[PDB]
């Protein structure tokens, strides 16, 4: 293509173009004000809408970095507000785009978006467009490595839940539990695509793919396995493409494989027909959101390929990468009761024995027993997840919530008591969502959430390290993350964290709060009490936190809250500190 802005804006058309490019400069520049980025947006979209009417034109040959990055580099207050970002506009592509993607705040600590249904729903009347925008805009500097095309759709829900709501009687109870919901949405969404982002930075390419092969091989086992590898190699292109910022090829090719997808549905599956007869927006998110299908009924026996084969040394010598993903997406179409991280485990441990084997004298009589091996490492996953889904179903989300806080505070007693509340309640969630599912889907809903949950507290550990066993367990093994958490413990040398009464002292400034918050207050204290006395025992911790809640719960119902916190707070304070020995 002569112009390759040209290109995209023919293909993508001007909403979406506009849309995608919006979504790019908020999640570079998350500090900007609305207004100027929206300028950034109309300057770069009238140079493609001139380039589109002649593609010889001076400029309109130049790359998309190229144009992308140089109208991001003359931004208004560019050293003062983005230090680390004017630095990169010294450079020349593609070093200067390598620069950029260096440099993108995770966690910019920004103000919570709370619903406000009359200023809302009046700002989207008189102007959805900008209303839209502004939607797009907030949720891209909030989640950096958001895919656009999967916000522009979520984007759509926003604006037919503000369709739906503001012509009826009650604003507020047609639209709050259904932005509510779209948030549980964006969250674990953007959690989702943070752990691919996240599996090319910190492992590579190659791990991405031996991923997305497990995931797809359980999505789709009537697909055969060329059929899986040409989705997993486009895939992986569109999901690098969409991590490092590039939102026009990006939404491009993943519009493209979405159309193979559907091409060929009756050949890869049967539950496509719901995706593929809807728009190119909708589409792409149904295949990615697609429920498993039926297991076929002519799956092949594995023993025979790849136990008692006398040639498998030399099929695993002569062709290594297609012998493994072939064992990978054979395993794994028949595993949908397992998570994905445990099959690249039994991969791993299938890859391992054959090394080891191969080597010995009588190799056949060696690698015989291989799929013997991976018993073990089913049953500890199960035997967690069962342990974890009987603990929520008796004590609740909040108790499993601080039996996790308890857990991972004692696992990781330098991380910071936000970040280990954050976790723990995440964890916890998991517990709500997971456990109510049919027990065939449990095993795979916990282990994959949690796997979520610890790349969130990894990736937070990149920017503020506090811990060389986190370091490990985050950048050894994508495959071992969530075993390698689950096997740490209380270091035996960690010094405990000197008292501090005025963290453990509470206030009536906490009796107006909403009931999240308070639990956010409670648990805070929750975590600082372990840091103090690490080698409490939980049945301890549990006790005296009931305490602080009993003692919360009855100030708050006084007719003087200051006085009966200001009397009744220092000996919970002390008598606290003598229960934890
Ligand atoms: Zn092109
Ligand atoms: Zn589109
Ligand atoms: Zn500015
Ligand atoms: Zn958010
Ligand atoms: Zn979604
Ligand atoms: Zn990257
Ligand atoms: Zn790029
Ligand atoms: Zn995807
Ligand atoms: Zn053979
Ligand atoms: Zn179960
Ligand atoms: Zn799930
Ligand atoms: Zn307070
Ligand atoms: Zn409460």
């Amino acid at each position: 293509h002569k112009s390759e802005i040209a290109h995209r804006f023919n293909d993508l058309g001007e909403k979406h173009f506009k849309g995608l490019v919006l979504v790019a400069f908020s999640q570079y520049l998350q500090q900007c004000p609305f207004e100027d980025h929206v300028k950034l947006v109309n300057e770069v979209t009238e140079f493609a809408k001139k380039c589109a009417a002649d593609e010889s034109a001076e400029n309109c040959d130049k790359s998309l970095h190229t144009l992308f990055g140089d109208k991001l580099c003359t931004v208004a207050t560019l050293r003062a507000t983005y230090g680390e970002l004017a630095d990169c506009c010294e450079k020349q592509e593609p070093e200067r785009n390598e620069c950029f993607l260096t440099h993108k705040d995770d966690h910019p600590n920004l103000p919570k978006l709370k619903p406000e249904p009359d200023a809302q729903c009046a700002a989207f009347q008189e102007d959805p467009d900008k209303f839209l925008g502004k939607y797009l805009y907030e949720v891209a500097r909030r989640h950096p490595y958001f895919y656009g095309p999967e916000l522009l759709f979520h984007a759509e829900e926003y604006k037919a839940d503000f369709t739906e709501c503001c012509p009826a009687d009650d604003k507020l109870a047609c639209l709050i539990p259904k932005l509510d919901a779209l948030k549980e949405r964006i969250l674990l969404s953007s959690a989702k695509e943070r752990l691919k982002c996240s599996s090319f930075q910190n492992f590579g390419e190659r791990a991405v793919k031996a991923w997305s092969v497990a995931r797809l091989s359980q999505k789709f086992p009537k697909a055969d396995f060329a059929e899986v590898s040409k989705i997993v190699t486009d895939l992986t292109k569109v999901h690098k493409e969409c991590c490092h910022g590039d939102l026009l090829e990006c939404a491009d090719d993943r519009a493209d494989l979405a159309k193979y997808i559907c091409e060929h549905q009756d050949s890869i599956s049967g539950k496509l027909k719901a995706c593929c007869d809807k728009p190119l927006l909708q589409k792409s998110h149904c295949i990615a959101e697609v429920k498993e299908d039926d297991l076929p009924s002519d799956l092949p026996a594995l023993a025979a390929d790849f136990a008692e084969d006398k040639e498998i040394c030399k099929h695993y010598k002569d062709a290594k990468d297609v012998f493994l993903g072939t064992f990978l997406y054979e395993y794994s179409r028949r595993h949908p009761d397992y998570s994905v991280s445990l099959l690249l485990r039994i991969a791993k441990t299938y890859e391992a024995t054959l090394e080891k084997c191969c080597a010995e004298a009588d190799p056949p009589a060696c690698y015989r027993t291989v799929f013997d091996q991976f018993t073990p490492l089913v049953e500890e996953p199960k035997s967690l997840v069962k342990k974890n889904c009987d603990l929520f179903e008796e004590v609740g989300e909040y108790d499993f919530q601080n039996a996790l806080i308890v857990r991972y505070t004692k696992k990781a007693p330098q991380v910071s008591t936000p970040t280990l509340v954050e976790i723990g309640r995440t964890l916890g969630k998991v517990g709500s969502r997971c456990c109510k599912l049919p027990e065939s889907e449990r095993l795979p809903c916990s282990e994959n959430h949690l796997a979520l949950a610890l790349n969130r507290l990894c990736v937070l550990h990149e920017k503020t390290p506090v811990s060389e066993k986190i370091t490990k367990c985050c950048t050894d093994s994508l495959a071992e993350r969530r075993p390698c958490f689950s096997a740490l413990e209380l270091d035996e040398g960690y010094v405990p964290k000197e008292f501090k009464a005025e963290t453990f002292t509470f206030h009536a400034d906490i009796c107006t709060l909403p009931e999240d918050e308070k639990q956010i207050k409670k648990q805070s204290a929750l975590a600082e009490l372990v840091k103090h006395k690490p080698k409490a025992t939980k049945e301890q911790l549990k006790t005296v936190l009931g305490n602080f809640s009993a003692f919360v719960a009855k100030c708050c119902g006084a007719e003087d809250k200051e006085a009966c916190f200001a009397e009744e707070g220092p000996k919970l304070v002390a008598s606290s500190q003598l229960a934890l020995a």
